[PDB]
């Protein structure tokens, strides 16, 4: 038996709908433990109550295992609900004007991700040599297109598209509000916040983990993810697949 821990939602659905049967074909059984918060999964992993968890991105994992002194590590990436720039009052990227408004989530990590995206688009230029994970308005070296960024609560972003020219919406709120991820005009190119699986470090070279990694990178899983999770950001190793 391989004991998976996930949050309730997409990451558990991957286990239940595709990964479980794939690993059954390889001699294993899969036991899914669902968690409703983000603190317990790594602790349960570290105490040996889980063999692997799939819920978090690497910035979160790094901070968590540092602060709790856990001997755990990321293993592989999984398809992840993406941060996207969606149409607002304007309907395409080249309609952007000097002074165009962009709504964005106001929590510091998501806001930093928005700034990095706008820098990739060429609408702003961030200072050089900064930590992209903590980018803030102070780090804008040149506002190329004089964009006005309207900071709102993440949950409010789906309703802002009448108020601003473009809206940056988190994948989770895009999904829960009925938006299609494929509607985004521009999806976050960075992989810095794609979700990873995690294990105890002592287990990182184990045979069962090689088989789990294979299952999460198999052709069957890829086709499943392309149908079930259209628009999600794929693991880098899939080559945009």
């Amino acid at each position: 038996e391989i004991v998976f821990g996930t949050t309730v939602g997409d990451f558990g659905d991957m286990v239940k709908e595709q990964i479980q049967a794939e690993l059954e074909k390889k001699g294993y059984t899969v036991k899914l433990v669902e968690f409703t918060d983000y603190v317990r999964p790594n602790l349960a992993l570290a105490e040996g109550e889980l063999d692997i968890n799939v819920f978090q991105h690497k910035p979160y994992l790094d901070d968590f295992k540092k602060e709790h002194n856990l001997d755990i590590t990321e293993v592989f990436q999984v398809p992840t609900a993406p941060l996207g720039l969606y149409p607002g009052k304007l309907k395409s990227l080249e309609e952007v004007k000097d002074g165009s408004t962009v709504s964005a989530p106001n929590d510091p990590s998501n806001f930093a991700r928005v700034l990095v995206m706008l820098d990739e688009l060429g609408w702003i230029k961030l200072k050089d040599g900064i930590n992209p994970l903590t980018a803030s308005k102070a780090d804008i070296a040149e506002n190329l297109k004089n964009i006005k960024i309207v900071e709102l609560e993440a949950a409010q972003l789906p309703r802002s598209r009448a108020d601003v020219d473009f809206a940056v919406v988190n994948g989770n709120y895009a999904i829960s509000s009925g938006m299609k991820l494929t509607e985004a005009l521009f999806q976050e190119p960075s992989f810095a916040y794609v979700a990873w699986s995690a294990v105890k470090t002592a287990d990182k070279d184990s045979q069962w983990l090689k088989d789990v990694t294979e299952a999460y990178n198999s052709d069957a899983f890829k086709a499943y993810a392309h149908k079930r999770f259209e628009g999600y950001k794929s693991p880098a190793a899939w080559n945009e697949g």
